[PDB]
């Protein structure tokens, strides 16, 4: 019994961090096989940041502007390369503790755990979501570009996220590990507001699945809505649309809790409009929207890797 | 910026898990140089549940009575012996693994990481706290037991806790790894209830100064309070009682943000008195109590 906000173990990840420094800028890097990966921002001044020429910040850098320490190890740098705003440094020595893995990209509402480092060492790990407005609400101070996010499948690690920058409202900003941006923002030193953030249906339901799991029963009710009125609600309110795939995928919840989903709709929207009445749902206040069906399945279930 | 319950990175604590096996009993052992501790409960039969007799239990066993496993790997067993309520079973190899360690026992409010196993795989890390009752408000299904609960500092895990048992409320107990365990709790399955579980008011208080240092001030006022008072107010909420010590221990978060400990003691009791109307603190519609001073400073600086 119980359920907690869960992370990915991140052994396998540990030991792929590695510290980059070009010039005064020193921030985090991921080591696989021979190549470092890190924010492509690194090889930028202040006055840099303002407006970057990154190709031709790139020509008149050498091998040489860039130190890598892998733990007390320096990292001979033989090569350098670019990958959209992702650098990729060629390094002497292949990282022995370079595990199975394959870069991903993952879509908003999808779940995954962010190992938080700085100069190369990990400090903390955190499971967080991709925001409808393709920002994460993460925990990074100074020195945590290039730190980086991953899902584990079986004994696989699937990266899919690379810290770059930090928006003025707090939220936080990357890129996939092929170094294209989540979202409508650029790595430039200049005015970016996200979009206006929306609820993620589909996740708030597996919660309320994983409640009734776990014996919180207070907010289900007889009723049953559908998908048009429910959506119709859930506009409303600045919760996404819930889709015929959402309702599937809940699926495998809805057969073992016994609440078909738009029961649980109902649940929802009754909760929408007339809150919570001063009660808690798993020990939460809020409607928490962190948790895939699959997280749900997965901590309820007890699946190992 | 931003405020999450970060756990700490699991790597060290991964390469130490193992699955032990007796009879048809399975759950986790901890695997430093050559001894693995688990529960000692793993040597237990369905009609041992309710007054087990474990010195007289282990007596009757062998070391081939222990079924160790690390990864695909069979461990030798080559001894025994029992400390407490943990089970230190003696391995002919040691684990290359092992990381730098240390046994720490921990007072309730302290936090730490939860790396839950299961057939000594892991599954999740997780944050969580010391409850003031001796309980653990984990994440935990059958055949948890043995996972443990660790602090890393630097590059040394102090282990402060191995999961034994599911209370009947749904909350967890365990022991310190020398076996003791935390709070009134013994190994077998006679009715035990918690205590009352309480709020941990030095770490709420802290979690409102790092929502202060986090750029959020809607929640203070122009008030302050005698300890004395604060105590008799706070103690109504079922919150714990605030000690001399607890002040020391948030002066260096008082003289970061300007506000004096009694000063946001006063916007604590409007707080429960007021709720939040309708407003969140750190992404939160309640009161957090499980980050300590120690932890937010580590994560705000
Ligand atoms: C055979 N067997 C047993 C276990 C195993 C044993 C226990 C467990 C162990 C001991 Cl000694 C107990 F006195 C005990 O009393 C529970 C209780 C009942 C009624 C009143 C008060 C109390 Cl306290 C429980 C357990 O609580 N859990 C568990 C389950 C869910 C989450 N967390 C822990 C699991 C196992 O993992 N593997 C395996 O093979």
């Amino acid at each position: 019994s119980g359920f907690r906000k869960m992370a990915f173990p991140s052994g396998k990840v540990e030991g792929c961090m590695v510290q980059v420094t070009c010039g005064t800028t020193t921030l985090n890097g991921l080591w696989l096989d021979d190549v470092v990966y890190c924010p492509r921002h690194v090889i930028c001044t202040s006055e840099d940041m303002l407006n970057p020429n990154y190709e031709d910040l790139l020509i008149r850098k050498s091998n040489h502007n860039f130190l890598v320490q892998a733990g007390n190890v320096q990292l001979r740098v033989i090569g350098h390369s670019m990958q959209n705003c992702v650098l990729k440094l060629k390094v002497d020595t292949a990282n022995p503790k370079t595990p199975k893995y394959k870069f991903v990209r993952i879509q908003p509402g999808q779940t995954f755990s962010v190992l938080a480092c700085y100069n190369g060492s990990p400090s903390g790990v955190y499971q967080c979501a991709m925001r409808p407005n393709f920002t994460i609400k993460g925990s990074f101070l100074n020195g945590s570009c290039g730190s980086v996010g991953f899902n584990i499948d079986y004994d696989c690690v699937s990266f899919c996220y690379m810290h770059h920058m930090e928006l003025p409202t707090g939220v936080h900003a990357g890129t996939d590990l092929e170094g294209n941006f989540y979202g409508p923002f650029v790595d430039r030193q200049i005015a970016q507001a996200a979009g206006t953030d929306t609820t993620i249906t589909v996740n708030v339901l597996a919660w309320l699945y994983a409640a009734v799991i776990n014996g919180d029963r207070w907010f289900l009710n007889r009723f049953t809505t559908t998908l048009n009125d429910f959506n119709l609600v859930a506009m409303k309110y600045n919760y996404e649309p819930l889709t015929q795939d959402h309702v599937d995928i809940l699926g495998p919840l809805s057969a073992q809790t016994g609440i078909a989903v738009l029961d649980m709709c109902a649940s929802l929207k009754e909760l929408l409009q007339n809150g919570m009445n001063g009660r808690t749902i798993l020990g939460s206040a809020l409607l928490e929207d962190e948790f895939t069906p699959f997280d749900v399945v997965r901590q309820c279930s007890g699946v190992t890797f």
